[PDB]
């Protein structure tokens, strides 16, 4: 029993974390086989933040301008290239700790673990979701750029996020490991800002199913809803639309608990209307939207 | 910026988890140098759950009765002994991944990371506090016994918890690595319940400081109070008394924000008396008490 925001064990990622220095700037890189991946803005100086020309900054660098430190050992950079907004530094040594891994670009609503690091040394691990506005609500201080987000379903680490910057409202923006940003952000110091955020409806539903599985039914009601009427109400609370795809994804949790998806949608409608009247659900006084259907099934028992 | 419930990186502990089987029971063990540590209740059968005699059950076991699997490799058990409620299984091979470590016993209100495991395989990590009632609000399924809790202070892992059981309210109870239970619990199937819990006051205050550091300031006010007056409020709302030690510990945060601890205590007093009035703090509608002052400082600095 119990339900917690659970990260994946971080060891497989820890052994890949390195420190990358260019000029005065130090941040983190991800050392996989013989390549170190890091944000390309490591090559920017003070006068470059506003309108950097990365091709022009990079062509002026040689391999020995990049200092890569793995623990106490220097790695020798023998090549470099730029892919979208990540730098890829070829090094002379393949990482002996390289896990089974792949790169996956995720959709809004997906969760992942973040391994926060500073100077190439891991600091802490926590769980995040990709918000519908393509930002994440992370915990990052200066020097954390190049920290990565990942899942580890089975033995394969799927890297999905690399941290690049903090937006004015205190949320965070970054790229997949191919250097494409999530959302419309750019690695430039311009005025840019997150779209209004919305609640990840399919995740709230999944967490309500988790509360039923752990034995809590007080928020159910005798009603149902059509899909369209649910969405008409949900968007008046800045909830993301719920699609048939999402209704299908919730099928297994529905079968386990005996509560049809649209019946759970009727309970969410009532919660949004009534609030919680001093009660809690899985220990929270707010509706939680950073557990996916997949996360609930992994964390919860198979018996309600 | 940002504030998240954050666990220690678990890699140094992942390399110590093994599977331990004894008869029809398999749970997790902790493999450090040439000893595997696991709950002693791994040696009970069904007849033995109600009133085990552990020392007598131990005498009947031979070394070969313990199947220890480090991943895909068997470890050979060459000795076995008991210390309090933990079984110590001497193995033939020292763990090549043994980190620098200590066994430490934590105080209620202190936090630690839990590496939840199943069949010796790490499966998730999350952050927990030792509650004043000596339970922890974990997330454990069947097969998680032997999962451990830990802090890392430099390179050194401080192992503080081993998971033994779930209570009927769905919270959890375990021992330190020397086998002493946290709380008045026994490793036997008997009538056991969590006692009434209290809120960890020093931690709520730390978390209020985290919120101010992160720009959430609406709950600050012009008022200050005294330890005596505040503690009268604390006990009314089932909060732990705040001691002068706690005020000292919060010293750093109070200087960084220019908000004296008793200054904060007036804010917390008002929150307890009047509620939040529809607002949140660091994204929470209730007052969080599983962040220590150290926790806030380490993450906010
Ligand atoms: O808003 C932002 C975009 S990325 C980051 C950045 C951009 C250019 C140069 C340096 C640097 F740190 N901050
Ligand atoms: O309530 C409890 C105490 S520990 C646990 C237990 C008791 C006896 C034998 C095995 C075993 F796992 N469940
Ligand atoms: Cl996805
Ligand atoms: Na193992
Ligand atoms: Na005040």
């Amino acid at each position: 029993s119990g339900f917690r925001k659970m990260a994946f064990p971080s060891g497989k990622v820890e052994g890949c974390m390195v420190q990358v220095t260019c000029g005065t700037t130090t941040l983190n890189g991800l050392w996989l086989d013989d390549v170190v991946y890091c944000p390309r803005h490591v090559i920017c100086t003070s006068e470059d933040m506003l309108n950097p020309n990365y091709e022009d900054l990079l062509i002026r660098k040689s391999n020995h301008n990049f200092l890569v430190q793995a623990g106490n050992v220097q790695l020798r950079v023998i090549g470099h290239s730029m892919q979208n907004c990540v730098l890829k530094l070829k090094v002379d040594t393949a990482n002996p700790k390289t896990p089974k891994y792949k790169f996956v670009r995720i959709q809004p609503g997906q969760t992942f673990s973040v391994l926060a690091c500073y100077n190439g040394s891991p600091s802490g691990v926590y769980q995040c979701a990709m918000r519908p506005n393509f930002t994440i609500k992370g915990s990052f201080l200066n020097g954390s750029c190049g920290s990565v987000g990942f899942n580890i379903d089975y033995d394969c680490v799927s890297f999905c996020y690399m941290h690049h910057m903090e937006l004015p409202t205190g949320v965070h923006a970054g790229t997949d490991l191919e250097g494409n940003f999530y959302g419309p952000f750019v690695d430039r110091q311009t005025a840019q800002a997150a779209g209004t955020d919305t609640t990840i409806t399919v995740n709230v539903l999944a967490w309500l199913y988790a509360a039923v599985i752990n034995g809590d039914r007080w928020f159910l009601n005798r009603f149902t809803t059509t899909l369209n009427d649910f969405n008409l109400v949900a968007m008046k609370y800045n909830y993301e639309p719920l699609t048939q795809d999402h209704v299908d994804i919730l099928g297994p949790l529905s079968a386990q608990t005996g509560i049809a998806v649209l019946d759970m949608c009727a309970s969410l409608k009532e919660l949004l209307q009534n609030g919680m009247n001093g009660r809690t659900i899985l220990g929270s006084a707010l509706l939680e939207d950073e557990f996916t259907p997949f996360d609930v099934v992994r964390q919860c028992s198979g018996v309600t």
